[PDB]
């Protein structure tokens, strides 16, 4: 019936677009750095009505001081990274895991790779090669999920696949109700 899900990850990794496509099927036209947002409503998940409380947060270190205020009583935490920026994956390991482990010790964390569509975007690929990098590979992400002890690994593209975004929240809900 009710599940609280909080989304965290580095700035610009895709959190807000992920949440807006799910909650309104509306991809955000312009980018605005997030501080906090909450959207609480009844969603039809397959059949069953489930009341989700969705929390958006800041990826910026400058809000580290208040970010944890959103964590109490979370049923699932979606730790997100940007598939087009491998440094955001390192953050899941060096910062996000520790922060969730410290404030939501008993919560299920899902590792969510965002912007999967950028894996085939030439501009992205050229800029990454110029720094001797490639996008995070599927296997790289999955390996990071085992590394941090995440309940699962999943990927999406809020920009190009509404279904991929639906799948994120369906699995996050599953994580919630399985307890
Ligand atoms: N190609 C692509 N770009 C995306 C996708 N999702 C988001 N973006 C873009 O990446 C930028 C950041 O997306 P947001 O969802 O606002 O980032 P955030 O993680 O919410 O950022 P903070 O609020 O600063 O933590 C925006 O310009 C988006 O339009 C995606 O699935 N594909
Ligand atoms: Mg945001």
């Amino acid at each position: 019936v009710k599940c609280k899900i909080v989304v965290v990850g580095d700035s610009q990794c895709g959190k807000t677009a992920l949440l807006h496509v799910f909650a309104k099927d509306c991809f955000p036209e312009n980018y605005v750095p997030t501080v906090f947002e909450n959207y609480t409503a009844s969603f039809e998940i397959d059949t069953q009505r489930i009341e989700l409380s969705l929390w958006d947060t800041s990826g910026s270190p400058y809000y580290d001081n208040v970010r944890p205020l959103s964590y109490p009583d979370s049923d699932a935490v979606l730790i997100c990274f940007d598939i087009s920026r491998p440094e955001t994956l390192d953050s899941v390991l060096k910062k996000w895991k520790g922060e969730i482990q410290e404030f939501c010790p008993n919560t299920k964390m899902l590792l969510v790779g965002c912007k999967s569509d950028l894996r085939t975007d030439v501009s992205t690929l050229v800029e990454l090669s110029n720094h001797r990098q490639t996008p995070v590979s599927y296997d790289q992400g999955a390996n990071m999920a085992k590394q941090i002890g995440a309940a699962t690994y999943i990927e999406c593209s809020a920009l190009q696949s509404e279904n991929s975004v639906r799948d994120i929240f369906h699995v996050a809900t599953l994580a919630c109700v399985n307890k």
